[PDB]
């Protein structure tokens, strides 16, 4: 699978001195299934706003014989189309309440980021699949207070599998399905952990605009977390926001079932390859 | 950039002879588009009983930069899932009944199917996309009587268009969607009309391992079908079963909505090169006349 | 060799196909197992400063459906053109250039910019082209005091031509020869292309030029066909069968004398190549011993 | 398209350690202009005696989108024929005089060495074009003495930039002719001289089998000349054979019209990447200084 074009060359050349580093993760990536590199979530923002560098990321990681299973969400193009109707948008727990309407706009809007994203990495010469429907089956997590909101149940693996089997990078929407066919609204980060959870892999890498988690009382951001050290003293720390402590908790259960040969990232898209690549990497890694 | 083999050129020169067939063949090589050249429905039994065949005849046009849209069925592997299972299928009026345990056979069987074909085509060398939802918007057909059964409402192209724009072979299930995301079993011969309606292909085929239509009276297969002077008849004939008669509504609608250049070709699988290339037709003709 | 049939080739195959009897023509061609050289084609080097474009695209139709011309070259127009230009009168006899050492230097230089244009025109279609200007033609002086730097070509060394085929490129020469011990020697390409079909003996020997043949001078018709045991003779003491059209039929005769009474040359317009060497073609000059 | 293996890639990633080295290979790897990356002399010897390994390290610089311009020589085996026929080599000062049968000989054997060359390249995936002529413009060096030897006046660079942009390496013999054709003989260290003179590649490098310059006084080769400092001198010690003398001389020559930074290499095969990607000097390293 390893094809390197003139833009993989140049950007394997960046950081020189770290480039046992490169060969060594190289190496390691490769080592497992092709399955079993990564599952990459990224944010709706950054389809809208930094979608040359996340199709250059993804071909990248295509280039040097790598599938990442990518997992994307839509939340900001969702509130628009919402906003413009005249419609204000409506969240519990981070979760959004999703009515009849708003799982319309919530479909057409998952197969147009979807779509968009796919298209780009075409575009590069990188095959992609679509894979839209039949991966996740669900329940209702709580019809009444939530509607049409999704707990994933199981995954099928199958058409992720055949898309990796054939060449193709799998570009897949968070969306769910009961198993009678009611598609369900499920958080991207969360219906990313279920995919790790099943394929394994060495990364979970949260993909954002923001970069890595800061420290509020210190204004540094943090490199590492150990799991099994720090997690007690961490959600104490009143710096640290409702939104990032729901996002954490869902990474610590997601660690704990996990082996301690996977890890998760927390970048910003245009550091990828410096997170994936060296040993310091570029934003938060933790671990269990 | 497109290239095609010797092996490749040799069959495309076996398939055409005649000025016209020379011209049908290059406009729609060369064609920018908006103009689709085929909708081909595959009966859901042509996957499990020949798909190597199947999967090469596709191969062979891809391979000389023709992309037909791909809609297939599932039916017979959804009974034969169910009685496996010890449930028995349950149809009215050639239409199936589906509960919410048989649409997760269903779902399943469609997307086993699709995967099929799709690595089918992979492993010849075609770039085939599975397109499982995000084109068929639908209504309940009748809920109390059916229940997960959809009446198609319109036909979303985008993902069709991006697929062949990218070079890959659109492979379709005929399962619709409600606008708040309640999937929906549609028959397969229903849902390629629909395709056909909104497309306007050059060719609009369909495959079944009959290769055609048989006259239940004679037991000779119908060679031609004219809508306009035979259909009303045709309807009231007592050997003509709820499948075909499902079918033969669909394609009539469509006719209806077509010019009356269009046609309809229900042939088996061997005969698809032949139905594509040349306005010699083969198995059931079916046009308005 | 490679086939690889690309758009283009594909519409360039079929755009004139309106048969089967066509039809059958290409697969002849394209499933034969033949190891016959396929074709030597002269070009006149007109053609290279004025359908360049077209030229290369004909040719590039043969390498994509792997049928490799061996290509040879002349320059004759644009050296006039160079010396007409340095106030110098062009000096032939019976066809053949009178070629002293100024004169000489003005055909190397003219000979390397048109090879390097056709070479260059081909590999911007994608097609691989091998410039090949020395190595493959020895001389003797044809005859020193009459024509100064004019060679008589007295062996061919085939390896160049058949290492670039090897290698997937066309072999595209030039007609300078060289004595043994090295003295570049001026040789009419109609010649040196007359040597090439000697030795490769090929399916296919075409003559291009712009006017598409040989015209009769006397009625001012397109000569369709010679057959030569009948009409050599009486052709060569035509009034207007003189200059280079006399070295040109000459040279041919004697080219047909050598090869087996199947092969014929044909003289055609580049338009023209795909149509007669693949189906029927009433276009340009077909000449053949005849019988 | 340019695509690279993963074993491509591992050797180009073994060969660069600093940015430095980076960005001079970027500078060339991905060049719009008409810079040279490399002009290498390669000793005639090495296409009969180790011509796998030579092919092998151009074609690694062809499959990093690297084009040097290769000239070769084919003295040991002129030597060779000249000597299978009962003729005695004879040499003036490290020239070749040649007569009319030994030009003869110089030119069948240049062409064999040539499309050897070529030929182990292409069968290594190589693009590689021959050039025999049209290169370099020459007088009588000096009739009477060598008789069919050139003294190089000009050097016409399209042919090698042609070859260049169509993605082929230029192989190159040092045959050179006078303006009305007279092919002459040139000293492949001299031609090769010619060629840096004009291009002004980044890196100038002369292949032979010692890899490099012994100092016959030490049996010790010879790390760094500086020119400026010690040319007079070392033109001067009596074991500077005919040869070396002559290639030294046309390197002096050479480096008083190239900027200072530049420099010319003799090395063996096996330090040719090392030399080409870093500057650390191996073999015998020339420079003004
Ligand atoms: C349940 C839920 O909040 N779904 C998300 C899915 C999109 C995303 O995560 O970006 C939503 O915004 O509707
Ligand atoms: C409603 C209905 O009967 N759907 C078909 C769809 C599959 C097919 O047509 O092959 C079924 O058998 O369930
Ligand atoms: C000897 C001779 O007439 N050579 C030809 C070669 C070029 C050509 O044939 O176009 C000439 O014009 O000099
Ligand atoms: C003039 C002269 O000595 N030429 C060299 C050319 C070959 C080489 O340099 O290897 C010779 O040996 O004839
Ligand atoms: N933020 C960090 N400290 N990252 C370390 C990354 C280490 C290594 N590149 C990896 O992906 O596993
Ligand atoms: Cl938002
Ligand atoms: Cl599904
Ligand atoms: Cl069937
Ligand atoms: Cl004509
Ligand atoms: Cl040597």
């Amino acid at each position: 699978g390893f094809s390197a074009t003139r833009s993989t060359v140049i950007q394997l050349l960046n950081n020189i001195s770290t480039k046992r580093e490169v060969e060594q993760y190289l190496k390691y990536f490769t080592s497992v299934s092709q399955q079993q590199f990564a599952v990459i979530k990224v944010g709706g923002a950054i389809i809208s706003d930094n979608l040359h560098e996340l199709a250059s990321c993804l071909a990248f990681l295509y280039h040097v014989g790598l599938y990442p299973i990518v997992l994307h969400g839509t939340g900001p193009q969702v509130n628009g189309r919402l906003e413009a109707q005249g419609i204000e948008p409506d969240y519990i727990d981070g979760i959004r309440i999703t009515d009849e309407h708003t799982m319309a706009v919530v479909r057409k809007c998952f197969l147009e980021q979807n779509l968009k994203l796919v298209t780009a990495l075409e575009q590069l010469g990188v095959r992609a699949r679509p894979i839209t429907s039949g991966v996740f089956t669900a329940d209702y997590l709580d019809k009444d207070k939530y509607k049409l909101v999704g707990n994933i149940k199981s995954v099928t693996k199958e058409p992720i599998e055949a898309s990796i089997k054939a060449g193709a990078l799998p570009i897949l929407t968070s969306l769910a399905e009961t198993a009678s066919g009611q598609m369900l609204n499920v958080n991207a980060d969360v219906a990313a952990g279920e995919l790790a959870r099943v394929f394994e892999p060495l990364k979970i890498v949260y993909l954002n605009e923001k970069g890595g988690i800061i420290n509020g009382s210190t204004g540094e951001k943090i490199s590492m977390i150990n799991l099994d050290e720090e997690y007690d003293d961490l959600m104490k720390q009143s710096w640290v926001k409702y939104g990032t402590k729901l996002k954490i908790r869902e990474i610590k259960e997601l660690l704990d079932y996990l082996p301690r040969s996977s890890s998760v990232a927390i970048i910003n898209v245009q550091d990828l390859q410096k997170e994936l690549f060296t040993d310091s990497g570029a934003g938060t890694m933790i671990r269990r």
